[PDB]
């Protein structure tokens, strides 16, 4: 098995993503799957090493997509042939182009009545710019297309170059931490050789190792005598934590070192946060436990301990974002049965105080400054929205980001009846509601994605919440100047309808520095 026939590819999808990779597994065979190694004879005659790399979708793992996509020299982009191309489809197409890969269109579906192969062809060529002819015609319950893909990633996707002579040089593109062989970091090698008894180091930090074990999933996690230039695989070197070996990192020899790491290189940036307590029968011990079990499988995941007069003592979680917290969410309460109440999220905000030189980070509410006299100036993220609609509801959308203080930077028609959208928001104003509004407004026939683009200063201010003339710390929000009003009879509203009813009267209030601006009532229990 020389290297000239190995193929590195991955699956680009929302759209059927893992259904593939199994047709794929059982048409040459027959812990996350990841790294899968495979044998494929083509019609060519000659027998090749099909390397398969798992990406995320999400636009919250968009980094740990890039860093997969770095692995492969080429991608399968797959299609719905009724919905046709998505945002998250053009995000990732231009993702996948970033990284120089061949990518293979594969319109799957087929089968569906509300299907329309040809439509899906034409925004291939006029949105991707590539060969509709190219494209592979894919139906699961029918049965057809693998071969074709199989093909099509043997001809079209080039071999992987690099030399097992040179020095190693490893790119970690995905990790888990195994209870056995400690954390695992799946890589993919450009140039050398790696064998269990050798000793590697991190370039990011610095730190050396021994490894332990070499390999590859095929399907079942299976140790290798080696991995090679080209090959993807797994290493297992009695590291303690996922920390220490990064996505994006790159793995060489301790005492013949690369001359450069791969580039690209970036440490997990949480973007947005939030206060998770202990509630129902579930104590804080109960939760910190629960959270420091799962950490050890997540390495982007932040928290410290927060206390609210109110709800009590909880941590404030960081997120890369809001799937990413419901991940955490869901899991947490799933695996180790914990109740928990969370905050409405934030993100984070630079605040430049009078009486401090350096800008000042928020990712609490509660530790926005209280005295507004005090504020020079604060900045929040923006990030840049794509969006992708039937023509019917554009307007409604187009209201919904305008709503949402975003600024319209292009509007373009993928077709008669699509069309597309590019927004500049702050991401504060994302996270909130948006998801749903679109969705509901556009009958889940709308995508959207978007891009961190920088801080930009903006009028922001703190709004706290005040329930029986006293204030709760933990509901304590930045909003916008011009929005405040609205954001205040909204979660004034949503208060007087979640909290249930007391003996007394409830009165809800919020107060912008002091003065009260939204005013809710719950009478005494009857």
């Amino acid at each position: 098995m020389e290297q000239k026939n190995v193929r590195n590819f991955c699956i680009i999808a929302h759209h059927g993503k893992s259904t593939l990779a199994d047709r794929l597994l059982e048409y040459t065979g027959a812990v996350k799957m990841q790294a899968v190694r495979m044998f494929y004879k083509a019609k060519d005659g000659n027998t090749y090493k099909l390397h398969l790399i798992d990406t995320p979708g999400h636009v919250d793992f968009s980094y740990e997509v890039s860093r997969a996509l770095a692995a492969c020299e080429g991608a399968l982009l797959l299609i719905d042939a009724s919905q046709g191309i998505e945002a998250q489809t053009v995000a990732n197409f231009w993702k996948a182009v970033e990284q120089d890969l061949v990518i293979i269109p594969v319109i799957n579906k087929i089968d569906l009545p509300s299907a329309d192969v040809d439509r899906v062809k034409k925004q291939i060529e006029e949105v991707l710019g590539l060969d509709p002819e190219e494209a592979i015609l894919a139906s699961a319950k029918e049965g057809i297309g693998i071969e074709e893909i199989l093909e099509a990633i043997v001809n079209r996707i080039p071999p992987p170059k690099g030399d097992p002579q040179k020095p190693l040089k490893a790119l970690i593109f995905d990790s888990y931490y195994d209870p056995y062989r400690g954390a695992v970091a799946f890589v993919r090698i450009f140039d050398g050789e790696v064998k269990p008894g050798d000793k590697i180091m991190l370039m990011s930090t610095g730190k050396e190792y021994e490894v332990t074990e070499v390999g590859a999933q095929t399907p079942k996690m299976t140790k290798f005598d080696k991995l090679s230039a080209g090959d993807v695989g797994y290493i297992a070197a009695s590291i303690k934590d996922v920390r220490d070996i990064r996505i994006g990192d790159t793995i060489t020899h301790a005492k013949n070192p690369t001359k450069e790491p791969v580039p690209g290189f970036q440490p997990a940036k949480p973007m947005v946060y939030a206060g998770i307590y202990p509630a129902e029968d579930t104590t804080y011990e109960e939760l910190r436990d629960a959270l420091e079990k799962y950490a050890i499988n997540d390495a982007a995941i932040v928290y410290e301990p927060e206390s609210s007069p109110a709800l009590g003592m909880g941590f404030r979680v960081g997120f890369l974002g809001l799937l990413h917290m419901e991940i955490v969410q869901e899991r947490l309460e799933r695996e180790y049965g914990v109740k928990i109440i969370t905050t409405a999220p934030n993100v984070i905000y630079r605040v430049k105080k009078k009486f401090t030189d350096e800008v000042i980070e928020v990712r609490n509410p509660m530790d926005f400054p209280d005295n507004a006299g005090l504020i020079e100036y604060v900045e929040e993220p923006f990030v840049l929205v794509t969006i992708i609609t039937p023509k019917e509801y554009v307007g409604p959308i187009i209201q919904l980001c305008q709503e949402k203080r975003g600024i319209q930077k292009n509007m373009t028609y993928l077709d008669p009846n699509t069309v597309y959208l590019e927004y500049e928001m702050p991401l504060s104003e994302i996270i909130v509601d948006f998801h749903d509004k679109i969705k509901s407004i556009s009958r889940g026939f709308a995508s959207y994605d978007y891009e961190f683009i920088g801080y930009r200063p903006s009028d922001l201010i703190k709004l706290t919440v005040l329930i029986n003339k006293k204030p709760v710390d933990a509901l304590s929000f930045i909003v916008h100047a011009d929005r405040a009003q609205k954001f205040a009879r909204r979660v004034a509203e949503k208060l007087r309808e979640t909290i249930p009813r007391q003996l007394f009267e409830v009165h809800i209030q919020v107060a912008k520095g002091g003065k009260v601006i939204a005013s809710e009532r719950i009478k005494p229990l009857r």
